[PDB]
């Protein structure tokens, strides 16, 4: 026959983590592969909808309590609920799955082993180790792209990442969320330089099964109702930060001022905050809607009549507004932000910048013509990134670098 592996799956708790890992899950599912993912109680949901679509003999999971932590509020055990500074602190608890991993590991038959770990390069330093104690590959998981690995792993002063890093090197491949043509200078640069065993697999766009991860605020029902009636094309603009940040309120006044003056149709997705409004206008601009805690990214940035996206540019927003179809207006805040922003902005000429710092306030003025014009399909910025989705939307066809990349991955698990 043609043997396909046993893969433990150890994603990252953290959305830009998690939600393109099960994603990834998925694709070596199909190619007739066997999973067991690892997760604390809490994050256990994620695993359903993935769960529906495969069998229990070929999707297993494997669920320990989350280690208890001082910094971490009791109950939580996904970072996207916390200050991405927090991260530091999830790294120490996660570190101590280690010991309750080799006992279940040593209690497994010698059949059922795992053939390849592949588990988030942040958790690198101790899935490295127990992935030597059984003589089993570990294969890193980042959805970052390869330039910010390029910038991020040269740095002399690392500072926190360096274990992780450095462990990542050590590893035996490494798997991220982009593709070969949108960056061959990098992802050769990581190949030679900071990969020991010189292999990487570029993987993405990992679209979605079937939603994601994890449950929209305002029914997405409610929302796809909205937007089949609004009038024109490509004149919707959707205003949303992913899962990491919360905007002080200065900014929200001044990014609320831009959308009352520009005339512009949209959407808002305001977050939440955890450790342990604009004023006036949710009903004074219609339309008009204000998505408040999660909500239906990839249906919103698919949908036809959306045609600009304003965004941190994180990688995976990146991708899915790519996809979508829809211009980039791009706001660094942190994390790879800015890396995305050299390459995307800067290098490709892909996004308009709309924003500079994690501190900035804009011209409310310039903002909103910024905003108006930005869903026309003329832009040289738009058309960039239209060209893009085409290098990209065939990079995952079949015979393209990220389904070839899936299949030599799937293989080189069984070795
Ligand atoms: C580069 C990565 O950026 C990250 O932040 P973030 O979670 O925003 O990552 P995204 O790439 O935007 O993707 C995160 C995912 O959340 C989705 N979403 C978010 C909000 C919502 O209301 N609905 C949604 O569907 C969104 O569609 C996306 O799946 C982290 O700093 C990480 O450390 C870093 O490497």
């Amino acid at each position: 026959t043609t043997k396909k592996p046993h893969v433990l799956v150890i994603p990252f708790p953290q959305s830009g983590h998690m939600v393109p890992h099960l994603d990834l899950t998925h694709q070596i599912l199909l190619r007739g592969a066997t999973v067991t993912v690892l997760v604390t109680p809490k994050n256990s949901s994620y695993l359903d909808a993935l769960r529906s679509l495969h069998s229990p003999e070929h999707f297993k999971t494997l669920i320990l309590p989350f280690p208890s932590h001082p910094c971490i509020p009791s109950g939580v055990e996904s970072l996207q609920q916390l200050p991405l500074e927090a991260i530091v602190h999830m790294f120490d608890a996660l570190s101590r799955l280690h010991d309750p991993l080799v006992d279940f590991l040593s209690r497994q038959p010698p059949s059922d082993l795992p053939d390849a770990i592949l588990g988030s390069s942040f958790l690198s330093p101790w899935i490295n180790k127990v992935a030597d104690a059984f003589s089993i590959k570990s294969i890193s998981f980042l959805p970052i792209n390869a330039h910010s690995i390029s910038v991020m792993w040269a740095q002399e002063d690392r500072s926190f990442f360096n274990d992780l890093e450095t462990a990542t090197t050590e590893s035996y491949g490494l798997v991220i969320n982009s593709f070969y043509d949108l960056e061959p200078e990098f992802v050769e640069t990581v190949k030679t330089r900071f990969l020991n065993h010189h292999r990487i697999w570029t993987v993405g766009p990992l679209l979605p099964f079937k939603d994601r991860g994890g449950q929209s605020s305002i029914p997405p029902a409610k929302v796809s109702a909205w937007l089949d009636s609004c009038p024109e094309d490509n004149s919707v603009v959707y205003v949303g930060f992913g899962s990491q940040i919360r905007l002080t309120a200065e900014q929200t006044a001044a990014l609320a001022a831009a959308l009352e003056k520009s005339s512009v149709r949209f959407i808002w997705a305001v977050r939440d905050a955890a450790k342990k409004p604009a004023g006036f206008e949710e009903r004074v601009k219609e339309k008009g809607l204000v998505i408040r805690g999660w909500a239906p990214q990839t249906m919103i940035l698919e949908h036809r009549a959306v045609g600009s996206y304003l965004t941190h540019l994180g990688w995976g927003s990146v991708l899915e507004g790519m996809v979508g179809g829809v211009m980039l207006l791009a706001w660094p805040m942190q994390a790879d932000h800015f890396f995305n922003t050299t390459l995307i902005v800067d290098k490709l000429r892909a996004a308009v910048r709309v924003g500079e710092n994690r501190d900035s306030v804009p011209d409310s003025d310039k903002l909103a013509r910024i905003l108006a014009e930005s869903a026309r399909e003329d832009l040289p910025e738009r058309v960039t990134l239209m060209k893009l989705r085409e290098k990209a939307m065939e990079a995952i066809k079949e015979g393209g670098s990220s389904y070839k990349n899936l299949d030599e991955l799937v293989a080189e698990m069984c070795l």
